[PDB]
């Protein structure tokens, strides 16, 4: 694993979003079981027009 | 793995969006069992002009 | 693997969208059982303009 | 692998959309079992008019 | 496996839309089962008049 | 409406099974939505050798 | 109407098995609809041996 | 309406089974809505040689 | 409305089962929206033998 | 309405069940909204050989 | 009503622009029904230095 | 009403631009109804240097 | 109502703009109905320089 | 009502601009509707230099 | 009401502005309704050095 050399603007390893979102569960249910799950909106990188160049 | 060189502007190795959302689960239900689930929407990158040259 | 050398704009390997979204699952079910999933939409990559050139 | 040399604009190897979407399931079913599955729009790549040249 | 060299635009190797979408799925299902699925519109690469030249 | 009068078991308006199972529905839906329905079996009567005479 | 006078079993009005399964519904669909229904098996009447004389 | 005279049994006017099983609904749905619904097994009735005589 | 006379047994009006199991429902969704519902066995009557003569 | 005259048993107007099971509700959701209802097994009547004559 | 006695000019009661412009419609729609309507520039009077004096 | 009597230019009661742009409209939508309208520029008057005076 | 009796300029009772721009609508909607609507520019008057003396 | 008399220019009743612009509007709506209204620039009157005198 | 006698210029009554905008609606609205509304800029009188004297 190498970096970034050179750029304009700042190059580098960026990890805006990832991972595990209710993953790899072990549910072992009996008779009337319930399991909701809501999960929200996931806004990862730039917005509203960042890291710009004046 | 060799990072970017160089460019007009900042490359770089970004990862905005990725990973698991409820997945590799294990689940053994018996009878009358609900598992609902609802995930958001995902904004992942650039928005709303990001990222731009003056 | 080796990363881009050059370029007007910023040349680099941006992951904006992937992994897995409830996929590798293992459900056994018995009787009346009910597994909803909704998955909003997803948006990956440059939006509303960006990494333009001034 | 070899990234790209140059070019006008920023060439990069640049992944907007991909992965599994609910793939690979292992379900077992037995008599009145309901797994509705619902997935959004996915909008990958380049969007608004975005990456040009002034 | 080698990249781009020039262009007037920026070359690179762009993967927008793939994947799997219910695929490879093992299902053995019981009696009075139901499993619907729906998949949203698949909206990739460049849209709105994206990457143009001045 | 009149009644039985007599017999060697007794006669009487027995009313075992009926109604409505999701009818008169009223449904206007917009683009993907699903809507499952499951029934179990009904049994309406006698069962097992009921009502027998000794 | 006049009920049964006699008999060397019991004469009755019974009813077993009726009604609406889904019937008279009103559905307006547009675009990616799904209505999936099913109905199990409708055992009516007298089963196994049922209102039997010694 | 006239009730049962007589008879060897108890005659009488027995409503086991009816009624409205998720009927007239009004649902109005929009994008991606799901509506998963499970009834399950309706035993109305004599069981298990009941209602016999000696 | 005139109830039972006489009978061998005894003769009533005897409701065992009925009524409205999730309808009449008045539902405007929008967009992701999960409603699941799950109704168990339904036994009415006379069960294990009930009501005989010695 | 006129109650029964006599019989071999008690004659009543006996209602085991009967009623509303989430029935005629209002509701308006929004975006990303669950609604899970389980029902129990409903037992209504004369059961484990009940009202029997010696 | 009285016209124009005189003046330099033509003195006249002139209408240029006027009328119902898709106005009192009696629409009455059911279900999934469209109706774009669009009206162009309307362009009424002198145009172009009309009506100048030499 | 009395028109005008005399002036430098034409006096007159000149009506360039009026009336009704679907205006008094009686509408009556159910469920998905869809009623664009657009109305494009209105010019009324005297343009490009009209009714001058040499 | 008395008209204009004299002046430099032809004076005269002009209306250049006005009426109704969709008002005085009667709209009963249900469940999902759109109305869009758009007026474009409206230019009442005198352009250019119109009416002017040499 | 007495017009203008005199005056160095041209002395008139105009009315350049007026009127209801979506007013007046009577909508009853159910659930999910929506009314959006553009309405464009308004220039009403005398404009680049109109009615100038020599 | 008596109108302009005389004037260096023209006197008149002249109206360039006025009226209603979105005024005196009736609006009966039930859950998710949205009536959005634009008006653009509303320019009325003389523009431009209009109405001059040479």
């Amino acid at each position: 694993g190498y970096g970034n050399q050179g750029g304009g603007y700042g190059g580098g390893y960026d990890n805006y979003g990832g991972g595990n979102y209710g993953s790899g569960n072990y549910n072992v249910f009996g008779n009337y079981n319930q399991q909701p799950s809501n999960y929200g909106p996931m806004k990862s990188g730039n917005f509203g027009g960042s890291r710009n160049m004046g």
